[PDB]
């Protein structure tokens, strides 16, 4: 067994692990959303650009949750990442829809992941996800929460030089 | 004749040639949306640079074949430039589809030479086609698949607010 | 429906896909091989930092090929990233040997998607793999043959001081 | 009494005295092995420099907790350092097994403070303590770990070739 390894419960590594394995889900979402926003017939450079950002974020964000795994004496221990759910993402809105009801997903588990960390009584755990995954989170949802009503804003019969306009003034 | 010349097929040296004036072709082709698309009644100066990009990369690409063609001492052997094919290129959209098909088909002359090059075997031309063509094509038929998304995406009953929002924001 | 693919067939757009996929579970099987090897009854850190540096790289591996996929008009298709081979690699020469083993199989997955693409009669697909993959995967397996043959040589009647000695004075 | 003093309880209060005690011993003790490891017999002065910093870590820590004990109106109050608990520490390993159990040990004084802390609902005390000294611990219990893991790896048919091997190529 670990020779480090100290508060840091067996539950609170599997839910670790868990939120690993989902935030890994989230990097290749936003790696297929990524590329399905920079293909031929879908060509929103700013907005393949945006979910590129996200995937590099989310990777960052497991790496950081497996250095930690690593630094509490746990087991880092994989399970297959699942597929994007779609293989076609749509509009501008219903793909952003879709990022941030997974990003929403991923503070749920995070929040539930705290939760858990405060029950078990292990301070690291809650101020690793307090100093750079519930913040991350925050300010990202917000931030797709801005886009997404700029999107709506945007809609209606105009509908595709919403998507234009959004992509080249917010999305540089 | 050649004293240097070495593998290079006389049907290789005829397609390179055939090559040259496609890419003279689409370089004069690309002058002439070039010193359309700045015309008073067009008004596009992005889609008018946009174009005069494109004949200097087509003029790149004849110098560079022509530069091939006497590297493997082949004669470059100038055919008369066909004129554009029309003197009057439409909507942004409508010579924008213009270009991209042009493009299409500088592409299939190459993976045709390519082709041929290959049947030919021919290592050096496949080499160069494949370094500084192909890729190049590849490419700008990206870039022209991109904003042509965009210029449909943009179309509507109005349709001109497309163009002028096209060719600020995407056109530098 | 793709406006600019052309000469891409549907067969090379599959096998470009299940190589992402081999990239993807790759880019997996490093990251479990380098948060194996900094994980606290492991305590190699340039092990750990030498596979995570080709976590890195077979992701830009996917990532390009992804670019490359939508450069030709492609479909960027997902599917599941399986879990990597092992949750425990063993010891440095036996995770050595399952990257090794890993990246002989990508370079494989590479040469077959090579023949498809010559026998489809793709230059640029041709092109693509053999600058950006074929060059980086030999560099790459002869790399870890040195390190599995310095690991051989270490390897021997204490093992641990030929494990620690490689990982101080090659990797870092 | 103090007149800053809000939330803090008596028992918070006399928890980070003895705290402080222990990061006095603490660093005592790694005075202890700081100076032990450069004994002309011992000869390790890469592992001296290590407990060095450690002694310097561990006086970081009670300065800042005496200075967040005066921050928060609590009164410093000062007990025995108890003397360093051996004075011939042995081997490396067998010293840095002492010093890892020690880590542990303040680490457990840590969370049984952040536990009380919690329990009292002193939300500064719990910042404090995540953010400067929850994390070190927990990074200084891996650190050490890992040097415990290569010292275990390189405790080969001699012993002092790898403890050599350590301190020159590991403590730097």
């Amino acid at each position: 067994s670990s020779q480090i390894r100290q508060n840091y419960s067996t539950d609170v590594e599997a839910a670790v692990n868990s939120l690993v394995n989902l935030y890994l889900q989230a990097s290749y979402t936003y790696l297929s959303l990524g590329f399905y926003f920079d293909r031929d017939d879908v060509a929103l450079e700013g907005v393949s650009h945006f979910f590129r950002e996200l995937a590099e974020e989310k990777r960052e964000g497991y790496e950081r949750l497996l250095k930690m795994q690593n630094q509490r004496g746990g087991r880092a221990l994989f399970q297959d990442i699942k597929k994007p759910a779609e293989d076609e993402w749509g509009k501008t809105p219903d793909a952003m829809k879709a990022a941030m009801a997974l990003e929403k997903k991923l503070n749920q588990a995070l929040l539930d992941l705290h939760a858990l960390g405060s029950a078990r009584t292990d301070p690291h755990l809650c101020d690793f996800l307090e100093t750079h995954f519930l913040d991350e989170e925050v300010k990202l949802i917000k931030k797709m929460g801005d886009h997404l009503t700029n999107l709506h804003r945007l809609g209606g019969p105009e509908a595709g030089l919403g998507e234009y306009l959004f992509e080249r003034l917010t999305l540089k």
